[PDB]
């Protein structure tokens, strides 16, 4: 019946667990403060932000930090917890060959130079919650001309030492690896780094498992939970202090298709909730949805519509759905089992939790559907986070429940 039942390894406190990627430096403080209001309205506080070196040290030893000073101050005033990741080579340090069109997509000639920047940043901004080293080094667009475990490892080592020199308590996060860390030559960056003793550094491990569907790449092989469980298991076995997922999500873009199938604002709201349901029941210590806001032409066409909010900072359907979802769940969930069922359709997903008020929450869906019987329940409340619909249900000798392709939530006891 290919039914997939998930039970989480620990309690989930949404405020601690679920954060968002952000792109604040591309917005006025009036605009990003509005975005913050919306984030706070969800009960969340963690944000993740890039720091493109080439755009910050615009000439050797010359920095344009005025707006980043302001942002960091604003983030602190708004009580948000932030992780920044420094990525790309400034031109003076790049390993790019002469006349390269993308010098910054090459790594630094000397990792110590990069590491000294991370130390400068950590000192300048003590409020930042965590510091991340580079980004998706397994992907050619971030590390030319070839993925290089040895070199990323040196960069990571240098940066870790420098970051702990400034604050030995403050977490150091390794690069979020593209996808499940796969490299073009067939290796995985997680594997390759493991053979190099990277665990010695004790950095937080993280990857960016984008897939075509919330549960996998193909409708006939929803193997996301398997792959994820496999990777995290291996990460824990290797001695990582924590596992994050610093990026995941879908774009509402109309196209033309570039890798991701066109699913629109509604498909975004649907997919995002279904994947949130999975990931929050898997072995992650923290995840970051991509991303808080839609973006303008400074971003690729597809990248413009990953937002929870539009360019005016108004909720998109995904935001409204997520809000409904979080309201039903409450602030904290404790692992539980699903209700006992009869005739759960094949391919169903089933996840059980208990709320703060002690009531249970069942999260379920299936691509096929039909109904399911809950023999022991006499009463329950059905929620469809996508429509906003709430259906009180009553059974003398059990309830019947419709299964949709999209996530629904049942509040029962």
């Amino acid at each position: 019946s290919e039914i997939q039942v998930l039970k989480a390894p620990r309690a989930v406190v949404w405020k601690d667990f679920l954060g968002v990627n952000a792109q604040f430096l591309w917005f006025s403080p009036e605009r990003y403060n509005k975005q913050i209001d919306r984030l706070q309205d969800l009960g969340l506080e963690w944000v993740r932000l890039d720091l493109h070196w080439d755009r910050l040290e615009t000439a050797e030893d010359q920095y344009q930090l005025a707006s980043l000073d302001q942002l960091v101050k604003d983030l602190e005033a708004r009580q948000l917890k932030s992780v920044f990741y420094l990525v790309g080579s400034a031109r003076f340090i790049t390993t790019a060959p002469f006349y390269s069109p993308f010098q910054d997509q090459y790594p630094p000639r000397d990792p110590e130079v990069f590491a000294r920047r991370m130390a400068m940043l950590s000192q300048r901004y003590p409020s930042v919650a965590a510091w991340q080293v580079w980004n998706e080094p397994n992907l050619i667009g971030f590390w030319r001309p070839k993925a290089d475990p040895e070199g990323y490892a040196k960069l990571l080592q240098a940066s870790t030492i420098a970051l702990r020199m400034v604050d030995p308590e403050k977490p150091v996060v390794s690069a979020g690896m593209a996808f499940f860390s796969e490299m073009p030559d067939g290796r995985t960056m997680f594997d390759a780094l493991g053979h190099l003793g990277v665990e010695s550094l004790g950095t937080i491990a993280t990857y960016h498992p984008y897939t075509q569907l919330p549960e996998g790449n193909y409708p006939w092989n929803l193997d996301f939970v398997s792959h994820a469980n496999q990777i995290n298991r291996a990460l824990r076995n290797a001695g990582v202090p924590a596992i994050w997922s610093t990026e995941w999500g879908w774009s509402a873009y109309k196209g033309p298709k570039e890798l991701q199938d066109i699913i629109g604002v509604e498909g975004q709201a649907d997919y995002v909730l279904r994947r949130l349901a999975l990931m929050s029941a898997l072995d992650y210590d923290r995840i970051f949805l991509f991303t808080l806001s839609d973006l303008d032409q400074r971003a690729s066409v597809r990248d413009r519509d990953y937002g929870l909010l539009d360019l005016d900072a108004n909720p998109k359907p995904v935001y409204l759905a997520l809000q409904r979802f979080l309201k039903v769940t409450g602030p904290k969930l404790r692992p539980a089992d699903p209700p006992v069922t009869e005739d759960l359709p094949d391919g169903s997903f089933s996840i059980g939790w208990t709320r703060e008020d002690g009531r249970n929450v069942w999260l379920f869906w299936s691509a096929r559907g039909g109904n399911v019987r809950l023999p022991k329940l006499k009463e329950a409340t059905l929620h469809d986070p996508l429509s906003g619909k709430v259906t009180p249900l009553s059974g003398s000798d059990g309830l019947e429940v419709p299964v949709k392709s999209s996530l629904q939530m049942l509040v029962w006891e």
